[PDB]
């Protein structure tokens, strides 16, 4: 398989700036070379240059709407180009608002994609249900057709056309869902496995049911949007909205190892890594190292091991 | 549902005094208000005033028997009143000897209750099998009918009538059981899931089997006596008798989330929280925060999220 | 059952010397007495005296080959004697290269043994596939009949006769396997449960399948070679080659508790404990304490508890 890296050093979907350092620290960790060690022809499309939008006052309670909207608009273009190039897109975040542009761009070339969303949160607040006003907790509401008519015309987002159905997304890892978001989940009949389901079934059954749900009818490309706070803070502490009782390192690698095995991975997001929020140098390396490992598993690095198609014993 | 809080700042069931601070720190953590945020009409019956009994020399090897006996005697009265008031009793410990009074009082109003006991220990030593002499490791022996005739007349406990059958209790979390206690388990045929069973089956199957065991024949009220050392010390370090390899935070919330879903929770104990034993301020907050979370789950706080019966989208 | 302890303070199978302190720290922890507390008649055959071999230059890339070879040669003799004495052999490592001698010696008396290998690594590099040259990452290649013809004549190892079949070994815990090793796994059809399989199935199913695989056809002695780095570094940090995402303390006790229950445990290795590598005094005690607990479980210490065949209630 071939890979296209896109850096997205953007943070205006939330208050803390350091998340725009995600792509820098992920590359410093040797991600490109490590990808190249696997079954990968890898091209770096570099970091997106997100021009400042100094005039961007809140839309109602919604913060930095033009900056967020433009960044996702730009991102969508790059993703779509990467996809036209026949490559799997790898977006390095950056805050999670960017999924608006990443999924959009992906869906331009592969309208039939299904989404697996790994996260402690549902990120499905509308501009009218959000309490925080932070757009990184709203991206999914912008993408789902079933919610069009519930998203106001927000400055910066006129270009958005919700092209994804509520029935084509699965959540894994949920453990902090706003009441408005829970209402939306139940109302639209969205498939999810909160931490309660993971505890009940085991990550094994979870992935079986997730892949069966998305791929049962027919094969179709997979978009994995991975928020690092989906994993427990003991593995990814350097992130903006940590929530205890998260997925383990092991469960994280399991999810992605199983997704690799489908051979349908088409787009990937690695989001919300914020080195500024590491309490110590070790917390930063711990968070980045975990992020890197999740990424490699998506592209074939397996715990049981890997080998080239040759005779190693001769 | 309606709730009745009872503080039980008592420690004479064991050597370390700080456990009598349990109710203070649990309330300081905002427990009442957080309960009120859920489907709860909550009333605080305050903290029990446990008068000193200066003259309380050991009965054989058994320590502080009159103090322990009186405290449980008082507790039983309060629990029974809370129960007559139609409310779920919430006892904030306090050492685990208090379960003698809590379960007793509960059973006065609901003779048909079943008990789920979450703990690293079985707390089923008799006054004659105990090695420590600490009564917090003996409460279950005082309650089981099948053991009457094996409990001597201990000062302070004349009021006790064992009204619970060995067949109506399930242990979850066991990993440090005295040889005498193990004999009693096997001999009375008590249902248990030690950590070995949890590892084997998964907490999912565990709760399925636990609830089937207690509720199969017919619905009946549930009493949950939760010792915080049931959870691994990495989540509840500030407790008197920590034992490694415990239940996870996740497993803890799972147990209680499933118990909530039955709609049969009738009495709850949150025991052995001792802030004095926290190695650092963070260990204390970690322990208290975990205790609070377990409590909220018992009353409906779910990881997948919660919402009121209204249209959130309008 | 009866037990024979053998100390193997040897480290030349790898670069770090402190692993030769394994037997000292394991005994200081009270292992002998604790074994004696269980169903054990225990004899200490002491620590093997491994004479220096000052002249031991690398064979090709393979390091300290004569020292490693002699130590395993000596170890095999002691194990075989312990086995002739009708006792379960308990080898305290020491680096993992010693499994060459331990398994060999065991197999002299019990040719029909099956091996369970708990480890983050497969330790199945040949002298010609190894990258490190460290012999502790090669012991299994010396033992398997199917690989004879692929192991060159290495100084110090002329005494080795591979008497174990690839079909009679199961790995549990794998998460860092060299490409050459992965080739060997797939090629010889070796049964393994890497961490991916553990995540998928649960340690319960894992042990069921492991024991069924080795014991289905007929009963036969079990040799457990336990590398402490099989467990996550959060439980055994003081070890030479830690790898994240390991087996839990709980999973560790589960494996060994199930192995005890078969009544077929015949040989045991407790390897790669290196107190020098503990970052703090607590890391050393944590590592040693975990090592001790795994050991006791192998000999009957159960989490649900233990009791003698007597009436404890009278
Ligand atoms: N619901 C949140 C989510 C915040 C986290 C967004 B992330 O992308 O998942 O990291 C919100 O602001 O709307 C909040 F309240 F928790
Ligand atoms: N068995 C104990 C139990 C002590 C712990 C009691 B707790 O309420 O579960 O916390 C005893 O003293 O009898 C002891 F030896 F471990
Ligand atoms: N494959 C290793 C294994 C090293 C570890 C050996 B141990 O006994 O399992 O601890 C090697 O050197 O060959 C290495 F590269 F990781
Ligand atoms: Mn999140
Ligand atoms: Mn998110
Ligand atoms: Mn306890
Ligand atoms: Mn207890
Ligand atoms: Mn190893
Ligand atoms: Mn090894």
């Amino acid at each position: 398989r071939t890979i296209g890296i896109i850096g997205a050093p953007f943070s205006k979907g939330q208050p803390r700036g350091g998340v725009e350092e995600g792509p820098t620290v992920l590359r410093k960790a040797g991600l490109l070379e490590k990808l190249k060690e696997q079954e990968c022809d890898v091209k770096d499309y570099g970091d997106l240059p997100f021009a400042d939008i100094p005039n961007d006052s809140p839309f109602q309670i919604v913060k930095n709407p033009r900056s967020v909207g433009k960044a996702s608009e730009q991102l969508a273009g790059k993703v779509a180009e990467v996809k036209k190039n026949g490559r799997i897109s790898l977006v390095l975040g950056g805050d999670h608002s960017l999924a608006i542009g990443s999924i959009s761009g992906h869906a331009r070339v592969h309208p039939d994609l299904g989404v697996i969303w790994v996260d402690a949160h549902t990120d499905i607040n509308t501009p009218l249900t959000t309490t925080s006003g932070n757009l990184h907790g709203q991206p999914v509401s912008f993408l789902l057709k079933e919610l069009k008519g519930k998203i106001p015309d927000v400055p910066g987002f006129s270009w958005v056309t919700p092209c994804i159905s509520a029935k084509d997304i699965v959540y894994i890892g949920l453990r902090d869902v706003d009441p408005g978001e829970h209402y939306i989940l139940k109302t639209l009949g969205i498939k999810y496995f909160s931490m309660t389901e993971v505890d009940r079934l085991g990550i094994g059954k979870v992935m079986e049911e997730t892949l069966s749900y998305l791929l049962g009818r027919k094969k179709r490309p997979i978009h994995l949007s991975f928020d690092v706070d989906g994993l427990d803070p003991s593995f990814t502490p350097a992130t903006g909205t940590p929530v205890v009782g998260g997925l383990t390192y092991r469960e994280g690698l399991y999810i992605t190892e199983e997704i690799y095995k489908t051979g349908l991975l088409s787009g990937l997001d690695i989001m919300e890594v914020n080195p500024s929020l590491g309490k110590t140098p070790e917390e930063v390396t711990r968070t980045v190292n975990t992020a890197v490992a999740i990424t490699l598993a998506c592209f074939g690095l397996a715990r049981e091991g890997n080998h080239k198609p040759i005779d190693y014993l001769n």
